[PDB]
């Protein structure tokens, strides 16, 4: 039950500025740590709250840690607002490929 179609643009838009802001190297952890915590059962429990997007989004920013880019924190919210916060790995996988792409072209 993946949602790469939703992560395609989420990871793409975040990767663009990540390259312009030279954060790609540091952002790499932000995506990994973001996908690492979302894979935790308890994280899914908080993510699949009673129809509460701000609960899973804000709780994620707090559980993920303040070490998040302004686009990274907003990305989690935008993912929560659209009910796609669980698609953190879809964005991570797309980012890994996007990163490998820019390194070659």
């Amino acid at each position: 039950s993946e949602f790469i179609t939703v992560a395609r643009p989420y990871a793409k838009a975040a990767f663009d500025f990540a390259v312009e802001h030279q954060s790609v190297e540091r952002w790499q952890d932000m995506l990994a740590f973001a996908a690492e915590v979302t894979k935790n059962e308890q994280m899914a429990e908080l993510l699949s709250g009673a129809l509460a997007p701000e609960t899973l989004a804000e709780s994620f920013i707090a559980v993920c840690g303040e070490q998040l880019d302004e686009n990274g924190q907003n990305l989690i919210r935008v993912m929560a607002e659209n009910g796609r916060l669980n698609a953190l790995p879809d964005v991570l996988e797309q980012f890994i490929h996007l990163r490998a792409v820019s390194e070659a072209t």
